[PDB]
């Protein structure tokens, strides 16, 4: 059986759109902990991360609010290798994904041997010199690989990182738009990835085939699974900041998470920006809550052929 | 050429809501008998069953009104057998597929070799002692395999059915919504199933080859295919009882079918839960219809790519 | 680099509806030209063409608006050959399809070894004589095919057509509402085609392979991409006159131009069947529109994994 370690992070200085903070809690209220517990799961919630307020935070160069920012995965990463410590599978239910940093980085302190996999519409591999927004949600990657230390300056309220994983042990499914100088370093630095254009071509069966013996040919290490709802077609999850069209479907966003649960390698996962301020109706926060839901329960093993216990039921 | 013989089972017993009845209804009022006539189709229509009232027809320990869908399927069973003696494909326009217990019975009785497609987002394979509802709606499979044989009770209504099926000639496609105790028999009983997980792993190309080859690899029997409508999308056939997301394509549909109509071996054909009475709006309604014709043209002959009589067209 | 060479053909009288031919109007509103050249592209654009008014145009047997088709492909191709004898890449913004065989033509005027992928839900193959509408936006494939001479008669206004591709030259994707006497002639001709039911069941990804190895496989000729926005399902571009459910994906769409992108081979392409006035509401104008610019952005050189220029981003 796998346990869970519940760490809600509710944080939104990653980005321009605040509703994003709101997310554990409407995560919570869909039954997240409940729907965990009728499965063979093992839930600890760790509750929310009560992230601290730094009124005097003004702009590094271009860079927003880096000190909340850095402070929030700072306070992130200890919670995580808190649980980890503690033999389960942390489960950070957050607001932006600028919080990756700092879940990744508490991952590999006590499982510095990790793997990512990395489902967005997005490579959020953005240095703070080649960002043009300036929003940290879309920078995380840069801060944790190793081969990208040298051309991230010293954005305050991050001294307290140190790149964790290199370009090696990371795989991207999903993207579709990706700024010029992120596409650059993907090149340069060899990282693998499947966009939609390699999805479409080799399939949903393909793509994850790939993905697993990519990360696990050598041997076989510690999951962590990044995923950003807006990986997703925002025909199942329209309630987040920067939705892009012709994602992931809803069945592909299923495949993908009961691949991953069947690797029984699965240690950290982060479910990201679903944002219920950005519905523009009611049912479409609906729609984008039950979708990050599935998507959880299926990384713990709710799988759609079926499931039932080691039990005779006739 | 293929002949058809529309049985018309206006039924809803199986379940709680009533407007599956005015199934056969809607269907016809789409076209369905003019445009099988506009391919090389000869359609002999049976009429629809005038299924009786049965006021006593208390539950049965949990089992909901088992007389009367007991009575409606040994009715509905007479018909098929009498069409198929008829050297006609039986087309059983249904309202719930409770109604598959009498179906795959006639037309057993008199191809007792048949092999079975069950299109659903369900495997309905409950007993009256693993079912939660009662609807027996989604019990009919485990009435019809003779290895579930003894783990069924004597349901009142049910006595003149004899197992005609095992588990070996039935193949699933489309499952997603499957029980704890129905997972236990598919594994139990080694019933070969392609639940929508497999459909993304292997595509609905690799899915049909496979399940006309595990039917029709020893010999060329004839085909039973239940179709129920909910097996595809909720946004293709959103007017029906238990639909549930993430479900097979328009696409997918037409390609499971367009693919059994190639065998040239199709004898058996249920189309079944379309409730207009469920339609949100009355465009969804038609949307389930529509689809649902779409689908039983196809299952006779109508191909995407083109159709022409044997005659020189220039 | 590949030069672009846009020519703006407003033309409806191929078919019923008028507001076709605003379509180079809309599509110029959404930026095409500003978007390509924010790519590697160097833009010319030829304008609109002014394609004159010929108020004495009946039917010819059933055959409709023949002299001002006849007369507006007659104009069109003169142009297509101009930007084609400037080294570019003959971009027609066009209203109706029929201005197809006035592109193909001056196309392979300047390029008699061009190969053709037509991108539709229908073939477009239909004859004076088989056409049972008279709309030639139905016929432009059946005056440009060399076998197919013979079996057309003398429309006024297009004497000065000559047959230039031949059957073997073509490629059809994306098939699903077929005439039967249009199938005959697919069957009879011996043309390669990948309709709806290929494509569920190879895969978009093998069908491309296919489709560009059986046109380039013994040698490296220019490609024409006739593609009409109908070929994509009506839940990405509603805006059109005969949409039909099952179509192409976003996904697919894109995944289609990006490999023909790739290929390097393309020199002509068409874009059309925009009706922005068949809207059913302003946005259902906006998503036909906004997924036509896609794909012509995808055709010359956006992709979905990522785009930089030869200089290091770091
Ligand atoms: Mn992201
Ligand atoms: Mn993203
Ligand atoms: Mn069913
Ligand atoms: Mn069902
Ligand atoms: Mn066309
Ligand atoms: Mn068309």
């Amino acid at each position: 059986s796998r346990t869970i370690g519940i760490i809600g992070a509710p944080f939104s200085k990653g980005q321009p759109r605040g509703g994003v903070e709101e997310g554990p809690t409407v995560l919570r209220k869909a039954g997240l902990l409940e729907k965990l517990k009728e499965q063979e799961c093992d839930v600890k919630d760790y509750g929310d991360l009560p992230f601290a307020d730094i009124p005097n935070d003004s702009p590094f160069q271009i860079v927003k609010n880096p000190r909340s920012v850095g402070k929030a995965s700072e306070q992130l990463a200890g919670k995580v290798a808190e649980v980890k410590k503690n033999g389960r599978i942390s489960l950070v239910l957050g607001g932006d994904h600028s919080l990756a940093i700092g879940s990744i980085s508490g991952h590999a302190r006590v499982h510095p041997d990790l793997g990512v996999i990395w489902v967005d519409a997005h490579t959020d591999i953005n240095t703070p010199l080649t960002t043009t927004s300036g929003n940290l949600h879309g920078q995380p990657v840069s801060f944790l690989l190793k081969e990208l230390k040298g051309k991230i300056p010293d954005v305050p309220g991050f001294s307290w990182v140190t790149p964790c994983i290199s370009a090696k042990d990371i795989v991207y499914i999903g993207l579709r738009d990706v700024d010029p100088g992120e596409h650059y370093i993907l090149k340069t630095l060899g990282i693998k990835y499947f966009s939609m254009t390699e999805v479409d071509r080799l399939g949903i069966g393909k793509v994850m085939e790939e993905t697993l013996s990519y990360l696990l040919g050598r041997k076989k290490r510690p999951i962590h699974l990044s995923f950003d709802v807006d990986g997703l077609d925002p025909s199942f999850t329209p309630a987040t900041g920067t939705p892009v069209v012709g994602g992931l479907t809803y069945r592909e966003g299923l495949y993908i998470t009961e691949e991953i649960y069947k690797t029984g390698l699965l240690s950290g996962l982060d479910i990201m920006e679903v944002n219920p301020s950005l519905g523009k109706t009611p049912e479409e926060v609906t729609r984008t809550v039950n979708t990050a839901v599935a998507i959880t329960l299926a990384c713990f093993g709710l799988a759609r052929e079926g499931n039932h216990k080691p039990i005779d039921y006739l």
